[PDB]
């Protein structure tokens, strides 16, 4: 599968090709990959369900009142069942944009990445030093070289694009998928 908006020598091409092969990403009706498109939490959850080859049962429902009655519902059901996501009494917000720290959480839970590091990873970014949720998860991605360091900020609240998500997921799955 080739995409006009992801040329052969463009970053993300190998990651994207891997996910296409695994049935975990696609382009749109126009043939476009839309690499810069900001992903929703449901879209990220779906990519995860597909790459992990979780059983998708069309009638399965996740716990969350906010994630029913839509295309994403059985995918959210699958990822919840697998423990890739949990609930924190506050729904899943499927149509909210996913941020880097939430993506880190999906990856760490899906691949049990805490079991792939020795001890507790150091904090290498000032914006992780006092982060109130997800610090340990971000620190694991850093320790494993899955993220993406660009200075003194990890940018935990920054939204994740489709191509960025493809990179995180392809790299992690190729390394730790079972």
């Amino acid at each position: 599968k080739t995409f006009p908006d992801v040329p052969a020598d463009h970053w993300g091409i190998d990651s994207i090709n891997y996910l296409v092969e695994k049935g975990a990403v696609k382009g749109n009706d126009k043939g476009m990959f839309e690499p810069g498109k900001e992903l929703t939490r449901a879209e990220a959850a779906t990519m995860m369900a597909q790459i992990l080859n979780l059983p998708i049962d069309k009638d399965a429902k996740p716990s969350f009142a906010d994630s029913q009655g839509q295309w994403y519902t059985p995918f959210i059901a699958a990822v919840e069942k697998a423990g890739v996501i949990k609930g924190t009494g506050n729904g899943f917000e499927p149509n909210g944009k996913i941020d880097r720290v939430s993506m880190a959480s999906l990856l760490v839970e899906a691949y049990k990445l805490d079991t792939k590091v020795n001890g507790t990873p150091a904090t290498k970014f000032k914006d992780l030093e006092t982060l109130n949720w997800g610090k340990e998860k971000a620190n694991i991605l850093v320790e494993l070289g899955i993220s993406v360091g660009t200075g003194d900020q990890w940018e935990p609240k920054k939204t994740v694009t489709k191509a960025e998500a493809a990179q995180f997921i392809a790299k992690t799955d190729k390394q730790f998928g079972t």
